[PDB]
């Protein structure tokens, strides 16, 4: 478990662009081989009817199926391709691209430094969405792509992303048909019970929440229920999780480094401004330092943002999701100094309520 | 109980306009202390954050307010106002002012004609809302309504409007400090909790369910149970029930009449035509008798309309209920002629799944 | 130019869905090769940041190309594309694919059959659309379309379809630089620019305007003039328009037929009746012998549907595109019985202010 | 011309909400007959449809009324009422009243201090919104305005709000009736056009841009054109402009304070936090002191911030105004520490292109 990570943050023109990874390819600043996940923020709602998620992924897996030869499925399961949809204000579309390598033949460098492991569980059954099994099979696949990552400990672990379904009415019917009823009908809602289940399972196999406390009815009730490093998208596109766990090991050569905070809300700029620091980064051209910032957001549950009155969850034209992602999109573009960030939205047991857990990764 | 009813369907520019209103009024064709109940249509969204209702609501109040010399808040107990937003496609912004007087005789008419009464509920706390208190007290209210119009039975009885609460953020959190989970925190979906349990409210009181059946769990889950009369509105202007009763009686002596059906699904306006065939009515010019037709529409729960998929319960920018009420009033415009009709979307338990019931009030 | 054309209607269960077209070709029922159109429907919101008529394309393009070895972008230069986003209300996702091959060496059929040719134009630059460019080059595309169907004459000549593209920020930069006005600066605006000048374009091609009137001023504001036979739809997946000419020929085999007509407004289901019984189609249970139907909608452009307001064009959170296809596919689905139909919004020049061409494919 | 301002910024729980005013007056703070304006953020979408604006006027007028025992409509002419709906992301619905006395002496401090006056243009016929017409009656309304507040200069003006109208479908029919082309025909942007040319009004009475150079062709159009001061709202509420100058006066006592910045883009927080600072406020606890800040936003109408593709012009779910204010509220609730702060959208000629004018009032 000794690698090499690298990671490329190539804008996009439209969610079907594959152009900024066809030049990383063809001025061999990466080899397709390498590449073990890509992280991406496509220009739709972001909520349940977004397929730019997998227009995009679709593209991104065609592009590499030509040089490695291979199906785009297989690709998919070689690559975690997590899309999050929805680029409100200043967000601006683009890809996080992630290669991996054999280490260096270290010559290892004085610190720990960026590792990055992936792990995929199995599909689930509509009924099983924003439930227990959701939560114990993330688990084991968040452990799984710890080991894959060879990240030693807890400590070293700083940002657990997933990609997890969410509900359709045939999906709903389906269920109904079994005698089981789903977790909601609603499908937007769904997708709030699938990041939360998702969540709490990062929480549970993190040790940050106790597996007592974790039944069903804990799931979008019990607000005190967190992982301050976890990172759920619910998406239409697929129905399995997929994990990305990055972190740092003794074992990694990656000229890159990686740290983790938490935003208390979603205009808690200065957190951000705080972890960027403790990554010595001092003015604002040492902000070319930064490769990206992956953030979750959220509209406060009490609808309230420092006792004053939102209305991002009373809105029935606008989810609240896009509020939130609006909102942190700009606070954390006033500080790295634009709105190419990863930015995702509804943030249940993920950071304090109202807030989010995010990761910085920075040049060693 | 000897009443003679009006009913006048009027155009309104904006949710605010009176004018038409005040031009009855001028024109002597009727009288302010008469008016017992609106029914309107707004244009805006039908959904939470729609104050178009209320807007329309405060200024038909201050209207009749100066004429009855009374304050706004006063008439709103003397006149039932029921606001249903949401005027998507052809729907055209309207009122309909249902007036009674004493029986004008003068001469009575063989046979029974339209009759109208009216009931309010008690306010509701957040954690009653979509639950076994506001079916109770929906049921109770659904009486004292047929009562005060003159409805010796249910076989009399052809439409029942019900105008409920929702859930905002505020109540939500008002609930949870007093440790009371409400039905939903989706503020959306509170809606059809609302209109829900106030229809299953109706169906008891008509006896088309039998009250063992009516536990809370049955809500939103058994689309078996419903009411073939109900129609719920759900609002952020109130916090109780508002009850409309519209039926035939021998005590009235309105030269109009009411039948309703059901439509078996959105498109179903065939059943619309053979409702309207049952009062006489054949050919197009012959429509002018018709004053206003009331009727539900919502999203096909199943996410299928005739064997084919639909996207109105996937579609995160646009609420399904804004589908079904443009679907719907197409519709039926399509067979009366024109958009100005009550169309009110979302229902739950009030007709089949996927369909709703409907009404025509028609010159006798 | 002696064809024999086959018309199929397949389901799609999300943009990307190719299951449908992949079933036709494993069963035989379609040969690959011989297939020179698709005009799709899908989910997306049928405005300007709509990706899902791209990726349907592009899914479409990559299972041809899979079968006849090509590159996805030679299948699109073989194989005229056209996805209208925007399935709201009862419409139901799918695609229509029309094959082509040599005519059964006749032993000709008694009458005239189904023919269709393909066209495409060059690419505009952004400061062409909406512009005398657009027309002239549409035009000419008509002629050539019509020529490749073997189309005697005008009177043969039932449908006209143009994809045509639109304006985005870039686009309006680009131009601006070049010191050239784009035709506005409103992205969502530039759609009906798009589809009303090439809709201009057919006019001028089939006679029904005269050249002199079709000023670059008249385009949007000129209601008068228009084409019964234009079908237009703008989309952002594309810099060029491309055309389809659908009509009846001495020459083709087709075991099928096309007739056309205008809806004089959005609910005008009577026509769509109308028409479909010049065909011989009599029961509700005889409208299995329709393959698919094709319509334009649009909302009533002085504000008015039948002498009363509507508020598609005053709706700032939905466009009136999307509420005149949310109408008519309910007023056509009350017709042949389902949503799963091909309805266009946005008719600008295209069949009478307010309403729209379409047209009918049956078996003969 | 001594008076001593007074400003209140006062929740609202929703668009109707006087229970703030009412609360003002009851505890003596305000006398009801010195309120001179009102300028509000209601919840409403901020567009063409949203009624929010004007029931809020409504309300607050009548609440008004009652106390000095007038009608609604006379407190109209009495007090500038402006309300900017559109309440995104950390936008919390709110008034800020301005109440003004004649000069308390009492004390009268040293140096100028906030003045406010207000002005009123006629009602525009709908061909005239967009054009000279309207540029030239603000420019008239601009100087009114000053001299009812007091102000010696341009130099000590600091903020020029200014409500403005829309086009609707009916005026846009009313106009053409009249063989008059109105400047758009898309009510949407008509806003842009009202609030250009209402702002390009603003900077011809401002001199800060040349009388010669503001033919109707450069509305829009000349970017390089641009009041520092403007802040331009439009509404269906109203057919004329309303004017507030809001600047600093040796005859005003007010224990209050103004100053005004421009943002060079939507996330120009730095901005902000200067002309904060050039009112020696250092702390954030000292931000108590500031009683509102008000601004403009805008999508950059080039397509790009700070070198980044946005996706706020072309998005049309969400209208760029909408995107603009969410992002703007959130760069500014991260540096005062809330979002209950005055954030209009829509700044065409007012600051640069793509940011906007910005004012904060302060205590002494
Ligand atoms: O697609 C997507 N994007 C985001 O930000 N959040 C979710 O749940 N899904
Ligand atoms: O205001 C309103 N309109 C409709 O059609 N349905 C509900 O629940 N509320
Ligand atoms: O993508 C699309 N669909 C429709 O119906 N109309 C246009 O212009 N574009
Ligand atoms: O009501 C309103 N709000 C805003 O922010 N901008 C305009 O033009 N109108
Ligand atoms: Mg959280
Ligand atoms: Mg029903
Ligand atoms: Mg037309
Ligand atoms: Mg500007």
């Amino acid at each position: 478990h000794m690698y090499h990570i690298d990671v490329f943050r190539i804008p996009c023109h439209s969610p079907g662009d594959t152009s900024g990874l066809e030049d990383l390819i063809e001025t061999g600043r990466v080899a397709p081989a390498d590449i073990v996940a890509v992280m991406g923020k496509t220009e739709g709602n972001g909520c349940v009817n977004d397929y730019t998620r997998e227009y995009a992924t679709a593209m991104l897996a065609a592009c590499l199926g030509r040089h490695l030869q291979l199906p785009p499925h297989e690709v998919e399961k070689r690559v975690a391709f997590v899309m999050s949809g929805g680029t409100e204000g200043v967000l601006s579309p683009h890809h996080t691209v992630f290669a991996r390598r054999p280490a260096i033949d270290a010559h290892r460098p004085a610190g720990k430094r960026l590792t990055l492991g992936i792990a995929f569980t199995r599909d689930f059954l509509p009924e099983e969405i924003g439930r227990h099994a959701q939560i114990t099979e993330t688990a084991g696949a968040v452990k799984r792509a710890m080991r894959d990552a060879g990240i030693a400990s807890i400590d070293d672990l700083h940002f657990v992303q997933v990609k997890c379904p969410l509900l359709t009415p045939a999906k709903i019917a389906s269920a109904r048909s079994r005698g089981c009823a789903p977790v909601t009908t609603d499908t937007y809602e769904s997708m709030g019970y699938s990041r939360g289940a998702s969540a709490l399972g990062i929480a549970l196999a993190t040790e940050e929440v106790p597996s007592s406390m974790l039944v069903d009815e804990s799931v979008l009730n019990d607000w005190s229920l967190s992982s301050s490093l976890a990172s759920a998208s619910a998406g239409i596109e697929l129905e399995h999780n997929v994990v990305i766990a990055i972190g740092m090991s003794e074992q990694a050569t990656s000229e890159l480094v990686i740290a983790h905070g938490v935003m208390s809300d979603a205009i808690d700029a200065a957190s951000v401004r705080r972890t960027i620091e403790s990554l010595g980064i001092r003015s604002d051209d040492e902000m070319d330092r930064i490769v990206n910032v992956f953030a979750k957001a959220e509209a406060s549950p009490d609808g309230v943002v420092r006792g004053m009155r939102h209305t991002m969850l009373s809105d029935s034209d606008i989810n609240s999701t896009r509020h939130a992602r609006a909102v942190t999109g700009a606070a954390i573009a006033s500080v790295v100094g634009h709105g190419m960030v990863y930015v995702s939205g509804g943030a249940e047991h993920q950071g304090p309520a109202g807030g989010g857990p995010f990761a910085v990764i920075a040049r060693a």
